[PDB]
């Protein structure tokens, strides 16, 4: 059985695509118009918008394949899954980079190099290269297959006699490289920032930045559930926890619910900037008053 009907899934993904594209395109436009006077964390926060825009192509492809089964082909199956994994890796990598740069802003406060655009660009490129490698590795075999039992085409993991091995390998790579290690690095950098602040008893000149914290919190809100349920699913398919029809159906429902949350983070991200950021709020308010 399928948990979310066709109509609900298509509508939700279409609305998410619309808001994603509009919000992150506008944010990137404003950022490119005011680039010259930006900092490292500004570049990272723009990188989050670029990550969200990656998902737009994936969702557009998926929606067009739903609407038009006729155009389902190997090329679209590759492209959709490529952009999907690109988004999934890039979001967590960008959060890790944000944590790294705030660590560096305190570890090297006496230096000026932690606060330049150069650090943001270097970190963004380092994240993008890794995400591209990981996504391209996964999107190699997904092609057009026809089920004998229903005589309809669909995107599938067909890889020959080794289809199951590839199916397991892709999920294992996703879990290990896109949830576990990035989370450990994130925790490490925040713990180091807190430790260095505690050890120095840094003065009250430290004052909170509204935008940075909200995005990091809403990431753990809208995206973490999908990754944890993916980990549970992969544990099912590796027989590290016990099999059961009830458990399988429970996780089948859960994956359906949480996958929509993770896609909704793309729409959530630009709205955080449009309200908690003074520059984005002003500019977008002026644009919308036109």
């Amino acid at each position: 059985t399928t948990v979310v009907p066709y109509t609900w899934n298509v509508g939700i993904l279409s609305l998410i695509f619309l808001i994603n594209v509009l919000g992150n395109g506008l944010v990137t436009y404003i950022f490119c118009k005011h680039r010259s006077r930006a900092g490292a964390i500004d570049i990272l926060l723009l990188g989050i918008c670029l990550n969200s825009l990656c998902l737009s192509i994936s969702l557009l492809a998926e929606v067009l394949m739903f609407l038009f089964p006729n155009i389902i082909s190997t090329g679209l199956c590759r492209l959709e899954i490529f952009f999907y994994y690109l988004y999934v890796y890039l979001d967590i990598f960008s959060v890790v980079c944000v944590s790294l740069v705030r660590y560096l802003l305190v570890a090297y406060s006496t230096r000026s190099w932690p606060k330049k655009q150069s650090l943001g660009w270097v970190l963004t490129s380092a994240a993008w290269l890794i995400a591209l490698v990981l996504s391209g590795d996964a999107c190699r075999h997904r092609s057009r297959v026809v089920d004998p039992v229903s005589k309809q085409a669909m995107c599938y993991e067909n890889a020959g006699n080794m289809t199951a091995d590839w199916r397991l390998h892709v999920r294992t790579v996703s879990v290990t490289a896109g949830f576990l290690l990035p989370l450990a690095l994130l925790i490490l950098f925040y713990a180091l920032t807190w430790c260095v602040v505690r050890r120095t008893k840094l003065q009250a000149r430290r004052k909170v930045r509204g935008v940075i914290v909200a995005v990091v919190v809403l990431f753990f809100v809208f995206c973490f559930p999908y990754h944890v349920l993916n980990l549970l699913d992969t544990l099912l398919r590796r027989r590290w926890i016990r099999d059961s029809c009830y458990t399988r159906g429970l996780i089948n429902v859960g994956l359906a619910v949480t996958s929509l949350l993770q896609a909704l983070y793309s729409a959530v991200v630009p709205l955080i900037y449009s309200c908690l950021g003074s520059l984005f709020r002003q500019r977008m308010y002026g644009l919308f008053q036109s």
